[PDB]
């Protein structure tokens, strides 16, 4: 049901290079959370790296029963 | 919102110091969370804290009419 980004950034024919350029962050850093891994990453890198698909990112936090974002 | 996990921590009566071991992360990491600005946070860093409190972290992404999930 998880869909790591990287299938997702090619959902619209897209390039690391292009989606790097208009979120303004190193290739290096689109390698490395493209692989599989979220974790190492930033928020805000991730969070610029997901407007660029032109989507938003929301952090839901569940605890017993109550939710919210972050 | 902002005034949360703040009242979270304070709702179990927990102190900063505790959090800070239960889910070992450096004490200052969690003033900052619990302060507010979470932008410049590792994912898995405030996964951790989330973590030790005792709920779980949830990253939805919205592009357009759609909605997934990655960890």
């Amino acid at each position: 049901r998880a869909f790591r980004l990287r299938e997702l950034r090619a959902a619209q024919s897209l390039t690391q290079v292009q989606v790097a350029a208009l979120a303004h962050i190193r290739q290096s850093r689109v390698s490395s959370i493209e692989n599989g891994d979220i974790g190492s990453a930033q928020v805000n890198t991730l969070r610029k790296y997901v407007s660029a698909l032109g989507g938003e990112l929301d952090i839901t936090v569940r605890l017993g029963d109550e939710t919210f974002t972050l």
